[PDB]
């Protein structure tokens, strides 16, 4: 039942720990990036990049933007998306971290570098895919 793509998911208040952000869709064939990115203001508190072809590799690149500036990448190898085919991300806010899973296997965490959970009020969903449903819930 698409969204266009970019969407942005407005976070009103920001985010808090217990939150769960859950992004269905699907991976077009070919595509070379997704991105979600965890907005405060014109900083990124979380940007989470997978990359199907960076130098024929496929790797996630997560990392924060500051005064436009982004900051020290961590990255992560383990690559679970597939072009052409059907995903469920989940972003678990925890009081230190933002925890990720995709199809329902743990993934990565990144400890929060923005202090302010309360004033991250959009999420950016953009790249390669076709979106079913973004939404989120308290656990
Ligand atoms: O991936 C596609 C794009 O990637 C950036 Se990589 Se530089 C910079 O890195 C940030 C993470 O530290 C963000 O992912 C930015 O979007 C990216 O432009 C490079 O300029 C090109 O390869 C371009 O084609
Ligand atoms: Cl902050
Ligand atoms: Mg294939």
């Amino acid at each position: 039942g698409p969204l266009i793509v970019p969407y942005n998911l407005p976070l009103p208040g920001g985010v808090v720990p217990r939150m769960l952000i859950t992004i269905l869709g699907t991976v077009k064939p070919n595509a070379n990036r997704i991105a979600l990115d965890f907005q405060r203001g014109n900083d990124v508190a979380f940007h989470f990049n997978p990359r199907f072809n960076e130098n024929n590799r496929r790797v996630i690149v997560c990392n924060t933007k500051l005064d436009n500036n982004w900051g020290r990448e961590e990255r992560q190898s383990v690559f679970p998306f597939e072009s052409g085919k059907p995903f469920k991300i989940q972003v678990l806010v925890e009081p230190d971290h933002f925890k990720v899973a995709v199809n329902d296997a743990h993934l990565l965490q990144y400890n929060h570098r923005v202090k302010k959970l309360n004033e991250i009020s959009k999420l950016g969903i953009s790249g390669d895919i076709d979106l079913t449903s973004a939404s989120y819930t308290m656990i």
